[PDB]
């Protein structure tokens, strides 16, 4: 890969490895980094041949340490107390796999593509700035427009639960509540043309971890971004809200999520903070 002053890429083996010499820990679970080696006989190898391109790099320097930024960027993603997880989909056989960390006041993003992973440190002081991590993996569409509705919850699988028993998806749509209207709309993500990321927040709330049950979703279809956020009925039932996916709505489906996690959201309301 090659070195930033703000970033850094590196094979995701690298990245293990590094991670290993800081004793940072491990990488979150969502990244699926996996260890390059076992034993030390192994792990000596693996750092007398792929070592080459980190010096190259600056990553490391003659005395084999690790640059004092990458060294501080990995950490804040093995040690964030505040964090997004992203899961983004395309076709099958990819692996594209992200992570914003939080680390006192710091931000770092993780971003891990099939054999690489780079890392990113950001200045972020709302959650609009975000927008274009969480829709980088997707298909650069505008937003959809369509009229507001609301499925009941996991939609999809309620959809294949009927599909599996005879119904046609035409049927099912209808069932679920699918406004006629947007029926292509919703079509087209069930459909196996789409691109979407599955977004969930967590903190690290003295000792331990904290996660949001369920997350949102940004789905990329022909005819637009839609945004799918979790909201509640008049009942106090939860379910999934259409709406189109602007950067504004992203950013507020996003803030909320964090806002039910113990320690609130990431960035509290401040006048004049726009650009």
């Amino acid at each position: 890969g090659h070195m930033g002053p703000n970033a850094v890429e590196l094979t995701t083996d690298q990245a293990w490895c590094l991670a290993d010499v800081l004793g940072a820990g491990s990488y979150p679970w969502v990244l699926a980094i996996t260890p390059p080696y076992s034993d030390h006989s192994q792990r000596s190898a693996f750092l007398a041949a792929q070592s080459a391109e980190l010096t190259r790099m600056g990553v490391v320097n003659s005395a084999g340490a690790v640059d004092p930024r990458v060294a501080q960027w990995i950490t804040t993603v093995c040690r964030a107390t505040q964090w997004l997880d992203l899961r983004f989909v395309s076709g099958p056989g990819d692996l594209l796999r992200g992570m914003v960390a939080r680390r006192s006041e710091e931000t770092v993003v993780a971003l891990r593509n099939a054999q690489l992973v780079t890392f990113t440190a950001m200045d972020i002081g709302h959650q609009h700035a975000l927008v274009p991590v969480l829709t980088a993996g997707l298909s650069g569409r505008k937003p959809a427009r369509f009229d507001d509705f609301a499925l009941p919850a996991a939609a999809g699988a309620r959809a294949d639960e009927q599909i599996r028993n005879g119904a046609p998806l035409a049927e099912v749509l209808e069932f679920l509540g699918v406004p006629p209207s947007a029926r292509p709309l919703v079509e087209s993500v069930f459909d196996g043309r789409r691109t979407y990321v599955e977004i969930v927040a967590g903190e690290h709330r003295d000792g331990h971890r904290v996660t949001t049950e369920v997350g949102v979703s940004i789905i990329d279809t022909p005819h637009g971004r839609i945004l799918v956020h979790p909201t509640k009925a008049f009942d106090g039932e939860w379910i999934s809200t259409f709406t189109p996916g602007s950067a504004d709505a992203i950013a507020m489906a996003v803030e909320r999520l964090t806002a039910s996690l113990p320690s609130g959201s990431w960035f509290p309301d401040q006048p004049l903070t726009r650009d």
